[PDB]
């Protein structure tokens, strides 16, 4: 019998937990966690994505500052607001929504937000860190990703693991998460020549790259562990992931489906790392 890796169940158990934590620390110290968002322009999924993590800070009490920019806004300006949020103690959190505009340096950009503050983990020390086995922020995709297969008890270490997509908020930090677990791990792309070579011998499959049905059953192995990053708006208003859901579920052991698997993990990982922040600073 396959198994659901019900990602929006656990997140909402895991945001039960943070609206308690908060509302303890609320009346201990007259603090509140708080997010930064930053948004520049007003491309429609950008601000989907905004509101996501605005009502997710709402359910669990997490104060928040969204700050709406115009496209045309200057990297100066944008590196001077970043710099009053790094200095401002009661700003736990600084994200930046992306993607910025082209005249925006997105690296210089992010690397200006302080790593302490680094909830998304897209600073490079923090993505070095993760690299190197010191504890800092991990990117929240591949954190919630983490945690999902950690609560449904599957085993990392000494599996072989294929990660399909490459990118440096996605595939690569989570490549690095299952290495440090001790997973033998091959990262896949575009460019791989057979992709079936590596997810038919994988014990956990993850794919993250936007492209509907390209997971068949037929390229994984019996009881294989599916998590589904990719979120695929079709033209008819459907949204599918990377993997053919019906027919992976008859090989498949467990299996994320989309949406409601990744997703909420993805948010409630944000909004843990918001918390953490909070908390190592207090301590510090
Ligand atoms: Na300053
Ligand atoms: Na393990």
């Amino acid at each position: 019998g396959v198994v659901l890796l019900d990602g929006q169940a656990l997140a909402y158990s895991i945001e039960k937990d943070l609206k308690n934590k908060i509302q303890i620390i609320t009346v201990q110290v007259h603090k509140r966690p708080k997010l930064a968002v930053i948004l520049v322009g007003k491309d429609p999924a950008s601000i989907t994505y905004v509101n996501m993590k605005i009502k997710a800070c709402e359910r669990v009490g997490m104060d928040f500052d969204l700050k709406t920019l115009q496209e045309n806004v200057t990297e100066a300006e944008l590196l001077s607001l970043i710099k009053d949020y790094n200095t401002d103690q009661n700003i736990s959190g600084v994200l930046v929504q992306l993607p910025l505009p082209r005249h925006i340096d997105s690296k210089m950009v992010l690397e200006a937000i302080d790593p302490s503050k680094d909830v998304d983990g897209f600073h490079p020390l923090n993505i070095g860190k993760l690299c190197t086995q010191k504890e800092s922020f991990l990117p929240a995709t591949p954190m919630g990703v983490m945690r999902l297969l950690k609560h449904y008890h599957i085993e990392i270490k000494g599996k072989d693991v294929a990660i399909i997509g490459a990118s440096n908020i996605i595939g690569k930090p989570l490549s690095m998460l299952m290495l440090n677990a001790g997973a033998s791990v091959s990262v896949c792309h575009i460019l791989t020549k057979d992709i079936s070579f590596y997810t038919q011998n994988a014990d956990i499959v993850c794919v993250g790259v936007g492209k509907p049905d390209l997971i068949k059953a037929s390229m994984l192995k019996k009881g294989a562990v599916v998590v589904d990053i990719g979120i695929n708006h079709l033209n008819d208003g459907r949204i599918v992931g990377d993997v053919d859901f019906t027919n992976a579920q008859k090989v498949a052991g467990f299996i994320t489906p989309v949406p409601k698997g990744v997703g909420p993990m993805t948010i409630v990982s944000l909004l843990e790392n918001t918390l953490i922040a909070f908390e190592k600073q207090q301590r510090k």
